[PDB]
């Protein structure tokens, strides 16, 4: 019942479904203790007193090991999965954590949950080239003008609605452990309510990968990192052009894109369906790509601009290599020298005599 198409064939939008795509997936960590085995201390207030309580980490005896897998995992309320890096780091030094997403998805939050209290200054990044560079998604620093030289809290007026902004709300120590940080791209943004026609904010969720930089915790001999379940929810980048993605041939996550669509990402049209320029699938229009009309007497075909806006914006299909003797822009008339033969279709193999 594929919906990127409608009851009787019409090409129609659809995006796939919104999932954790962080779930199940490896985290390249900065920092995970255990080796060499090493000291770490919790506390935990029990009504006016604060039982300070102190146990090892040690890897290779896994029970009291923190390794990446405990954020992605089932997060299960009892059997809380709490990674944990090397205790005793600090600031300046990025503890820099790399998620690898796997395929271009439009991100709509980013939520971390701490077992320590949530740190003072860090900051999310993101790369939208996989990896190759990073840029600012959202800083936290209770000094923001300092840390990360932004503003605390900058607004988000028609001029910046992609400068990472840098807060300071929920980087407090309490509760000690249990902190969440739940991040929303588009919160904030004076053109949200209207994201099928912005596409500044679809890049601004455009991401392929996430580097987090703790710098600073809070100034409490003990003290460290601690995250039990991390989720990073999200739809597959299809542009409206596919309702699910899949892993191909060598294993690549891609869209089943739809609407003679091709891409990874259906950015693009298939070959031959170059009839109209590939837009955005939206609220209304698939702006699906079309086969070119060459009357089957050719192949492959280009895009011509002025045919497009000359008509008025309709179409620049103009076919390559009219074959079977006939020319022209559709194939629809037969070569000089051959005349139209009117027992046979415009579309025959022969419907061009010499
Ligand atoms: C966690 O898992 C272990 C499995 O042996 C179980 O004994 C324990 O009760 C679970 N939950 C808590 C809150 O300890
Ligand atoms: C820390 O930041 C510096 C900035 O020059 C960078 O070169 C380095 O790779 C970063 N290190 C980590 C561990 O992220």
């Amino acid at each position: 019942p594929d919906p990127c198409y409608d009851e009787h064939g019409l090409p129609r939008r659809c995006i796939p479904d919104f999932v954790n795509s962080a779930f199940g997936k490896e985290v390249k960590v900065s920092s995970t203790c255990g080796k060499p085995p090493s000291r770490y201390c919790v506390v935990t207030e029990k009504g006016e007193e604060q039982v300070r309580s102190c146990h090892l980490c040690n890897a290779s005896d896994p029970k009291r090991a923190h390794p990446p897998s405990f954020l992605t995992d089932l997060n299960n309320p009892h059997n809380l999965t709490c990674w944990q890096s090397d205790s005793y780091v600090q600031y300046p030094h990025n503890v820099t954590l790399t998620l690898s997403l796997g395929k271009k998805f439009e991100v709509t939050y980013v939520s971390l949950q701490f077992c320590s209290p949530r740190p003072e200054s860090m900051a999310i990044y993101k790369s939208m080239d996989y990896g190759k560079t990073w840029v600012p998604f959202q800083f936290y620093s209770t000094q923001c003008r300092k840390m990360y030289n932004k503003p605390s809290r900058a607004a988000i007026t028609k001029q910046n609605e992609q400068e990472a902004i840098c807060t300071d709300s929920h980087t407090d120590v309490r509760p000690l452990s249990g902190g969440l940080i739940a991040f929303s791209t588009l919160d904030g943004r004076p053109t949200a309510h209207d994201f099928d026609n912005s596409p500044v904010l679809q890049d601004w969720v455009t991401a392929t990968d996430i580097k987090v930089t703790f710098s600073r915790l809070h100034t409490f001999d003990s003290y460290f990192y601690a995250v039990s379940d991390l989720q990073v929810g999200g739809r597959c980048k299809c542009n409206g052009h596919a309702s699910r993605c899949v892993r191909d041939r060598d294993d690549n996550l891609v869209c089943d894109c739809k609407h003679n669509t091709a891409g990874p990402e259906c950015d693009r049209c298939k070959p031959f369906h170059y009839d109209r320029p590939w837009q955005r699938a939206t609220a209304r229009e698939a702006n699906e790509c079309v086969a070119c009309n060459c009357n089957l007497h050719a192949r492959r075909c280009r895009f011509n601009m002025e045919l497009y806006k000359l008509s008025g914006r309709k179409s620049g299909g103009v076919c390559l290599n009219c074959r079977h003797n006939t020319a022209g822009r559709h194939c629809h008339y037969c070569k000089e020298g051959f005349y139209r033969d009117l027992s046979k279709p415009i579309s025959h193999r022969k419907a061009c005599k010499e």
